[PDB]
């Protein structure tokens, strides 16, 4: 894609490809956890992972995506802001060059060292491509990632990064359990908001959750070493591939805790 995170391509280029960048209801924002509104209806999530099929990891040229098997209701997302249930179709992350940066949602402000974004469908529109075009066809939910003690059950990721290292390679990626990235409270912030890569569709309930989980700075130095280029390019290190905060405009974060 001609699209990037670069000086002449990165994102405050892509509304004269994308006019949509400058929407109503573009993601990332900063999330003000003063003005956010406790809604006491939400219900807690519902997050059902114990039959996931991880098939394939990729390096697509601005992030690596760990795919799933979304033939059937084998992974889904249910309840909180949501109505029907939603498959997971894939996880990647969004890192920095440097550990003070690197997350898409800000917290007043802060910044976390990388946020990854687990990826759902409204299976009442039958596949991913007609979902995208709906305005309730997608729940992400983003987890922040902060430098300190390893994550385990993220090793197994990062021990392949090696075998994807540019744009263009995929490697078989089975038997991998999502339920390793979760932290352990499911309390979230929510709002109606975009894709944060081209097309930048806004058909998005995100749902962002409190608690970050904390990964060793030997794993996310492993992130950084991959390329944004294909192979026998000049290399371009894949780093600080997230887009920054957009305006919240008409919009009210809510939140399903006090
Ligand atoms: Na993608
Ligand atoms: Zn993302």
């Amino acid at each position: 894609h001609h699209w990037g995170y670069g000086k002449h391509n990165g994102p405050e280029h892509w509304h004269k490809d994308f006019p949509i960048a400058k929407g109503e209801r573009q993601s990332p924002v900063d999330i003000d956890t003063h003005t956010a509104k406790y809604d006491p209806s939400l219900k807690p999530l519902s997050v059902s992972y114990d039959q996931a099929t991880s098939l394939r990891i990729l390096n697509n040229g601005h992030a690596f995506n760990v795919e799933f098997d979304d033939s059937q209701d084998k992974a889904v997302l249910k309840g909180g802001p949501l109505d029907g249930t939603y498959r997971l179709i894939q996880f990647h992350f969004h890192w920095g060059s440097l550990d003070g940066q690197g997350s898409e949602h800000t917290v007043d402000k802060k910044k976390y060292a990388a946020e990854l974004h687990l990826v759902h469908w409204n299976t009442k529109y039958g596949d991913f491509g007609k979902a995208v075009q709906q305005p309730d066809g997608l729940a992400v939910l983003g987890i922040f990632l902060k430098v300190g003690s390893a994550k385990p059950g993220l090793q197994k990721v990062v021990d392949v990064l090696d075998s994807i290292k540019t744009e263009g390679k995929s490697a078989d990626f089975t038997n991998f359990d999502p339920r390793g990235l979760l932290p352990e409270s499911l309390d979230y912030w929510t709002y109606p908001g975009s894709l944060t890569t081209p097309p930048l569709l806004e058909c998005v309930t995100w749902i962002v959750l409190k608690e970050p989980i904390s990964v060793s700075s030997e794993q996310v130095l492993k992130f950084r070493k991959l390329n944004f280029n294909g192979e026998g390019e000049p290399e371009e290190l894949m780093v600080d591939n997230w887009r920054p905060a957009q305006p919240l405009k008409n919009r009210q974060i809510k939140a399903s805790f006090k």
